[PDB]
């Protein structure tokens, strides 16, 4: 359809263009235009034994039509140095800014309906002298958005996190009235704008086992979060909870849930990729683009080996048409 | 050669002597002796409309054979005062733990093979001012054991637990070199003597998520858990990890393990609980007796309604008697 998505493999010595690769063996329901050097899918097709027809694409005039099971769109973005899978180069870290940029800029001109992220390197971008935070804060800064929640999302679930990446021994002092009130309302508002849904109803888990039981197993459900939900009800958004995280993760409980809102990462991730084999969407709420990513790394150690599952990949793909069409 | 199991109700108010009387219409296989009030179970019964004939035991001849379908054998220990479905009080508290005393003493003393463990509410416990942590805790002080395991464990899937009922803030500190060498032998010793595992291959989850991401995310895997793991190996004892929860929680993983440990509450269960919640029993590892449990509660206000689910109970029985056989 009109809509045109933006697919970037980042690393280039990573499983990204792979993963590409293989999902252009389908035709897509929507031109897919991947954002990415074409030397550098054409030889990892090579390396993977299959044959795609890297249809080259500008600027001028973007295309109408998903390419045919086989085929695969490429906005060329030049290489700074040769590639070789499971090899990082950080003279090549510039050139996976600019697929980013592109992507993000994009979506930002209404180019692109939205954008889908292969896995990038951390590592090698930093060693290249390039200030980066990571995927997302890049993301962030270049729309210009103050505030991102990230939600993981499987067929049937969605699990947003009031904490993402920190040592578990910080999660606790972590969780306060302003952290829960601005990840709430961003889930609440993108659920509600993104995904067509009116009013999002949405279980809190608590942050201690068994929800803190009735305040003799940890105190931060007395004194910050069910104070804290008590208010934003009253406010209008539809949160559930605090609720034990073993008693909401049940298919009885989640049956009338449009998503979970977990306190720390391990808390709800377990669940979701338990769920879906493995395979998992990573979608930043927040910003004024449609973005979706694989929640797994680069995988350099398997890049050019066939030896891959596509299925995260996959989902991402879905949840950003899905997404576009609820509307951006 | 004779193996009898004692059954406790549990609290009183609670659906525990439900579950007991409704379970009691198949004949066991092997004598199961609930230590609870005669009168309790015999109101209880006429209560949900029952036709259950309560045998009298004696401690002077402890029954060889299991009692008829219909029939349930019963160690009469008085209550306090009349009791009332679904009403908690405090008058009862003392009797609750009398039973468990007898229970656990039973096993120690010789004459139990095992015991399993219905609902008990330590809210009322506590309420009467008698200091109880829990049912686990209570028998390990009983047992005079330093260190047991809680596992959770359904068709599939066993999750034990470096720690348990402990507030989110207190984790961290707790996963000592000392605290996890301890629980991974003894998850490895019950897995091989109580569940005929020869070589147990067992999961091990990573404190922080990721695992620690190479000690960026803490350092807890790199200083302590690796090489606590790491010993142990070198030992025989079949520990894979620390990885993360996220990873070890998916079908390609847990099809090859005989057991998942976690290091805190909510990282295990959800997926356990998610998968089978119904079917999951609580099996106290470590202690010199065999306890299994269900994991779920009271639910006073379901006492005398008989819109419960016998299943949990039911796995915990078979999962002692398995246990008995395969010998304490
Ligand atoms: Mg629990
Ligand atoms: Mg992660």
């Amino acid at each position: 359809m009109s809509l045109r998505f933006a697919l970037t493999p980042g690393e280039p010595a990573g499983i990204g263009p792979d993963l590409c690769l293989l999902l252009a063996r389908s035709a897509q329901p929507h031109p897919l235009i991947a954002i990415a050097s074409r030397t550098l899918l054409q030889e990892r097709a090579g390396q993977l034994g299959l044959a795609i027809d890297l249809k080259d694409v500008s600027p001028a005039a973007w295309p109408e039509r998903p390419a045919k099971a086989g085929q695969l769109y490429v906005w060329d973005t030049p290489l700074a140095a040769p590639v070789r899978p499971g090899q990082l180069d950080r003279a090549n870290a510039a050139y996976v800014l600019e697929t980013l940029t592109r992507a993000g800029q994009g979506c930002l001109d209404g180019h692109f309906a939205g954008m889908i992220t292969a896995p990038v390197h951390k590592g090698v971008i930093n060693e290249a002298g390039i200030p980066f935070s990571g995927h997302t804060e890049f993301l962030a800064d270049l729309t210009h958005t103050a505030q991102v929640v990230m939600m993981l999302a499987t067929r049937g679930l969605r699990v947003a996190l009031a904490t993402t990446h920190l040592p578990l021994r910080e999660v606790a002092d972590a969780i306060s009235d302003e952290r829960l009130t601005r990840v709430a309302r961003i889930l609440h508002a993108d659920l509600r704008d993104k995904f067509g849904i009116a009013h999002p109803r949405i279980l809190v888990c608590g942050l201690n086992p068994h929800a803190g039981e009735g305040g003799h197993l940890g105190r931060e459900e007395i004194e910050v979060i069910e104070p804290c939900l008590e208010r934003l009800r009253g406010e209008g958004l539809d949160l559930i909870g605090p609720l034990p995280a073993d008693t909401l993760f049940t298919p009885k409980h989640l049956e009338h849930c449009d998503a979970v809102l977990a306190m720390y990462h391990d808390q709800g991730l377990p669940v979701l990729k338990y769920k879906g084999f493995g395979a998992a969407v990573n979608v930043t709420l927040g910003l004024p683009i449609i973005r979706t990513s694989v929640d797994h790394g680069t995988a350099l150690d398997l890049a050019g080996s066939g030896r891959i599952d596509s299925g995260s990949l996959q989902v991402a793909l879905e949840t950003a048409y899905q997404m576009a069409a609820s509307r951006c």
